[PDB]
This record gives C-alpha cells, structure tokens and sequence, in this order.
C-alpha cells in the first residue's frame, strides 16, 4: 500500500563524476582525462583504460582513496527532492548503493555522507548491496542503464536518472528517464500509485 | 528458478552472544552479567538494562568498540554450511545483516569478516540493511523472531535459527526452526524448490 522508491547514491544523489574528474586532474595533472561531456558508458575505469594503458588503475586509485566518497558534493536539487519525497504520505524511500570492492573507507563514508545531508534518522533507510535486483520496490531511480543480478524479474520499474555517461543513450521504448531532480519526479511516483 | 536464501550474520554465522559476553566480562569484571543460558529476547541491551541501571549503555559500548565485529568467532558449522550451500546448483546465497547505529567500524569489519572466512569473491553476496523485509528471497535464516519493516508481505519464509535468546520460544505453528548448522538445512532448502 505504501509506495516504495529506491534512490541510487552515486550519480543520482552524490556527484561521483565531477568529484572523480576533479580529483583525478589534481592528482595526475600530466595525464589525459575524459571531460564530462565526453563520458560514455557507466564504467569510468574502462573508458580511461581505452584512452591510454595504466589509466584504469590510476582512475581506480582515486575512488579507493580516503575521503573520496565523503567529500562528494550533492547533485543539484537531490537532497531537497529526497527529503520531500520521504515526507510524502504513503511513500517510503530507501537509498540503494553499491560499494566498491575495496571496503576500507567506502561503506563508512557513505553512511557518514547520508548522516551529513539527511540526518541520523535517515541512516535506517540505507541498503548497501552489489545486487539491486534482490531489493523489492515499486521504483528504482538509478543512472546505470544495465541493472542485473540474481533476480531475473525485479519488482521495481527502473527509471534512468540522466548522467553525462548515459545522456545520449536511446532506451528501449517502455523505459523512462528522470532527467534531473528539477524534472517532475512527483509525476513519475504518482504514475505508480493506485 | 534459482532458489535464493538470505543468511543472517550475527547470531547465525558470527557468534555475537559469546563474543559480547566475553568482552563485557573482561571490560567490566565488577558488573553483573547475563549467562548465555539465561539470555531472553533479541535485545541484549534491554536485558542488561533491566538487570541494573547504566548497564544498557555499558553493553552498547562493547559492540561500538573497534574490533568487536571483526573478532567474532564463527558459529560451529556455519562457514562449512554456507560454503556448501552457495556451491549447490540453482542456489544463490546472500548474507543479510543489519549494522548498528554507530557506523565507524561495524560495516567495514563485517566486510572484513566475510572476506576472512569466505574469500574476496563472497563480498558481492553481502546485503547491509536495517530492513530485511525489502530484500526478496525464498528463505531468510535469522535468529531474530520478529522481522518487520516497510514490506508487510515479505517474499521469504523466515526460518528461525536457534540462539540462547530464542531457544525457549514457542512460535506460532506454521513457523519453523533451523536448530544449528548441524541440523538439516538441506531439507529446509529442498522443501522450497519446485
Ligand atoms: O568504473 C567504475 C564506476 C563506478 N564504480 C563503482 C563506484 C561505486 O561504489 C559504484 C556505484 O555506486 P552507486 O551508484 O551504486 O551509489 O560503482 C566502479 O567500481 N567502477
Ligand atoms: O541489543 C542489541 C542486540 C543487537 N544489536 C545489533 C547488533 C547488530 O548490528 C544487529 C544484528 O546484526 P545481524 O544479526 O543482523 O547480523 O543488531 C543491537 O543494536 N542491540
Ligand atoms: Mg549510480
Ligand atoms: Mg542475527
């Protein structure tokens, strides 16, 4: 009866792309890089890898570093929208995020980031998982085009959140986008209510 | 088509009760304590609290301390059973665990513990969430009797894993127990396959 919405973290709430590019450039000022307008495909590391050998590993070292996740800036309108969304009647919001393989900092910083922007009480709403298909909900708002895993028939509708890496992508028709948090997320939610 | 089983961590894989009692006694040798045979109810902190004021907060300080989760011993047969379970055909196993409120160490140590006992490749199978009802599966093996949250009708069958705190509990009849990892967990799984 309550509408359940999973909101992804990196690329939706937290500006992973901008934070990564900034830190990459500062740390490796003599390497080439991918401007955000030139990003294509979810996997940053694979595009940097195709650009020049050794660059996959240098890219990875940015988000494996301490404070990378913690210091990400919120995307415009994200914190305001999620706060409003969670306060709506008959609406439960979970933040659903996949940690990286190297686990020293990332889980911790993700909890700390959520505490900073949404408050201690919002920590109960965090789901950390590498497989989103085993989390049930009516909606998943996520910038990754291909969301797969152990459940072949997820209960959520995936709404693609626009990002640099996917903005050019033609989706197969039933699939739908939320173009930014300025876009009308309330209408998308309402379309799934009885 | 693949059977999906969520296996809880504390009280099922990791010996939370024994580790907590040991550390509590060493740190607070002049306080009274609850012998494992005398444990009742999921909430350790509430029983210690009823035993004498200030004791809830002393209990909590044990599992909020660094290395508490990391240094938990596996329960007998747990690692062997889960490894066998995951290797079975048409069987996907996720470890589903709820972190404490204080997030400095617990998420990290839980990943580290899983790496230590199950290997790096098993990290992909971890789901950290305070709400298990929004994780979909055929089975949830968990020592907590009352598993509630945002989804009023979870897709899993909850099988109660026996622990000191619940061993005396009469369950409402349809509900079922796995008495230890020496008990016949394969028969429980098979009962849910077509
Ligand atoms: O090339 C990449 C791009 C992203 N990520 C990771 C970083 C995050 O931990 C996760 C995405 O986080 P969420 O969008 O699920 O919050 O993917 C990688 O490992 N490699
Ligand atoms: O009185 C208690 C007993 C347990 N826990 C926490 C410790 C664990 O983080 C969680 C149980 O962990 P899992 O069984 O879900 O792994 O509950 C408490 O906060 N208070
Ligand atoms: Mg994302
Ligand atoms: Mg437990």
């Amino acid at each position: 009866r309550a509408l359940r919405v999973l909101v992804n973290m990196d690329g939706v709430l937290a500006d992973f792309e901008g934070g990564f590019l900034r830190k990459f450039r500062a740390r490796f000022p003599d390497q080439p890089f991918i401007a955000l307008e030139d990003r294509r495909g979810f996997w940053v590391s694979e595009q940097y890898g195709r650009l020049r050998p050794g660059l996959s590993e240098k890219a990875i070292s940015i988000w494996e570093s301490k404070n990378f996740f913690f210091e990400l800036e919120p995307l415009p309108g994200a914190v305001e929208a999620v706060k409003e969304m969670a306060s709506l009647q008959n609406t439960d919001v979970f933040i659903c995020t996949s940690p990286i393989k190297m686990f020293k900092y990332c889980p911790y910083e993700k909890y700390a980031w959520v505490e900073k922007y949404f408050g201690p009480d919002f920590l109960e709403q965090i789901v950390l998982t590498r497989d989103k298909t085993v989390v049930s909900a009516d909606l998943l708002i996520d910038d990754r085009p291909d969301i797969t895993g152990a459940e072949p028939t997820p209960s959520w509708e995936h709404v693609l959140f626009t990002a640099c890496h996917n903005q050019h992508l033609q989706l197969q028709p039933p699939r739908r986008r939320l173009h930014s948090w300025a876009d009308d997320w309330k209408a998308i939610l309402d379309s799934k209510r009885p």
